[PDB]
């Protein structure tokens, strides 16, 4: 099976091609993770996936999506990850982390607590920042504050400090969250970036925040550990061919700037779009980015059907398959997939205290 | 669904009828549990089962099955359970523990490390104790030492101390391990108990260790928390009708002595038997014990098919359904079962950070 072949990137080897993508848990307090995250993550690592990417972790308090988001904006925040990292490694999975800044989509309620911007008089909320003072709209109506150049410098440095902290906590894989309409994606998109300084207008200017952040992170992140990003390459907004072309060009610049793999997603920059949801619908777009930028990729959405994950790898649409919700349903999805795809000794996808009893079960 | 109806016993209410039976992990060191157990147990509790019974936990070092068995023979051993108990409760499951003494089956290798008695010159091994100096045979050839009356007094007191420790660690449910050919089962069975003192010969004498242990435990275990035992009620050794009759009589004495529920099993006292394995094969025998002793019961073996669990409850064969290996395969089995049985809002069997995303998934 292609799904169960190892993958090496820089000095890191994944035992198979199953990646658990970042999935926000909304269970942290003042950015500090706790035993929710410890058990959730260690349990996933034991399920067999080759790579486990920790949820969007804010580089600064105002860059959380919600009051429940994880943060890494102080050394004490970083040190809370150390035991979790150590547990993921003990289980044989590679520990990764997505570092993030939610931009105009920040200061929102948890998804099961309204999913909308927090009310102005709610003591939990805060002012959001973005390239331009333009609201997302719909359930996220707050107009963000337009960033100053000093704000841009500060947020870049927050990404650097977050990457340095992630390194020192023992993570072996980092992902810059430049997707899903958050700060980085919103600098790239003409929908959200109306700046007239060096950080908006042209393709080079809209790319600038993302490229400078990548380069600044690269100074502290070890050259021998994968340096990755997640990026929305189209919006399904009626501008797809033009947007894809620019996004692929940026992917080429990321590669030239030391990016090892791109997690290919949709932008979600604005609400007025028509996304053609379906199982593995991202496969063809990820394949095009992979081919045209000559860069390894992962993608997600509906790969919890093991045969679809297998087909995507065999077609060279993807290098890793990211499987999200199926891992919430069943932390041991990798074992399920191994059985489905007829892997020999499938139960030994799991550790011995499980595997021994499930042999031919 | 019957499977998803709550159950109250003494002051404890289980949110559904799914019990996770004790399942040895073989991951402790000198009896001390560690982050293996913490994550394993907290993850199971979050999967939705109403009751989670911690694995066979030795009341004394020589009562471990193997060098990897959990123990509770000192206060430091007990205190290692406190954070795990607290995590199980946080997840809404009832924390239970099975306290145990492996008797003649002690001093064995882990199941994936030979599964047999440890060699005489292996520094990990130890002398086993039992009612009589008679080996199990087959892969457990060691002849145990015949217990003195002082040994019997000491082991009873070890059970008392273990129950007191379990209480003080915050467990809400206790199970005495009188099944599976370990010490208690071996006092009851004429195959293994050839004593000619007050602890062997007659039905009353063979029952005596089990009844005295129960009564001594009852002095320290709170009257408002379920007091349970696991007991093998037949052997499939060609003596089933006679053995069942005696076992049911002992179950009546257990009930009279304050036992709240009996986990009904097979004896496994000797190797030369013919067990008719099949899905839910224990259902009819558990039903007979339930009816003839007028005592609530659980049983196990093949109830990971949700419809079978449901049918057993609806037929009043069982009060709780114990589901073991299916929970090793999938810690979230309860969610799978809820979907299968058509429970409304099945995903909310899980906590919010999972349930929200799996609604209609
Ligand atoms: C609970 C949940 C939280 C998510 N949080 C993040 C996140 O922190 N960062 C991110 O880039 N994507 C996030 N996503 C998107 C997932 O990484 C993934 O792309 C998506 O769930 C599609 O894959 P699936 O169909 O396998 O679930 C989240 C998705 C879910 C279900
Ligand atoms: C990994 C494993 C360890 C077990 N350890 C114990 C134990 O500690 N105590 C006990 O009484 N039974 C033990 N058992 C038996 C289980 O509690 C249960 O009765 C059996 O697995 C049948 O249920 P199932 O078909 O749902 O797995 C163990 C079973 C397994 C698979």
């Amino acid at each position: 099976s292609a799904l169960f072949e190892p993958y090496t990137l820089k000095d890191v080897t994944l035992r198979n091609r199953i990646a658990i993508p970042p999935m926000a848990q909304y269970m942290a307090e003042d950015g500090m993770i706790n035993d929710w995250h410890h058990v959730h993550l260690a349990g996933l690592a034991r399920g067999g996936a080759g790579l486990l990417v920790v949820e969007a972790t804010a580089v600064a308090p105002e860059g959380r999506i919600t009051p429940g988001c994880a943060g890494i904006w102080s050394d004490a925040h970083a040190q809370a990850f150390v035991p979790v990292v150590q547990a993921i490694k003990a289980a044989g999975s590679v520990p990764g982390i997505q570092i993030a800044h939610a931009g105009r989509k920040a200061s929102a309620n948890r998804p099961w607590e309204g999913d909308d911007h927090i009310a102005a008089d709610d003591t939990r909320g805060w002012e959001t920042i973005a390239p331009s003072a333009i609201a997302f709209g719909a359930h996220l109506p707050k107009v963000p504050r337009e960033m100053t150049l000093d704000d841009i410098a500060r947020v870049k440095q927050d990404f650097v400090d977050a990457a340095r902290r992630a390194r020192d906590a023992g993570f072996e894989w980092i992902e810059l969250h430049f997707a899903h309409g958050y700060l980085g994606q919103s600098f790239f998109s003409e929908h959200s970036n109306k700046r007239t300084d060096a950080y908006g207008g042209s393709f080079d200017n809209r790319s600038r925040f993302l490229l400078e952040t990548l380069a600044a992170v690269r100074e502290v992140w070890p050259e021998n550990l994968p340096l990755t990003a997640r990026f929305g390459v189209l919006e399904y907004d009626g501008r797809d061919e033009q947007t894809l072309e620019e996004s692929i060009e940026l992917a080429r610049r990321f590669k030239a700037g030391g990016l090892d793999l791109l997690s290919v997603s949709v932008g979600f920059t604005i609400p007025d779009t028509n996304i053609p949801w379906g199982p593995a619908f991202m496969g063809p777009i990820a394949e095009r980015v992979r081919r045209e930028a000559k860069l390894p990729v992962t993608s997600a959405w509906g790969f919890g059907t093991p045969q679809l994950a297998e087909a995507a790898l065999q077609a060279n649409q993807l290098d890793l398959v990211s499987v999200g919700r199926a891992h919430l349903a069943d932390p041991h999805w990798a074992y399920f997939a191994a059985k489905e795809l007829g892997v020999e000794k499938a139960s030994w996808t799991l550790p011995a205290p499980y595997a021994h009893w499930l042999e031919r079960y």
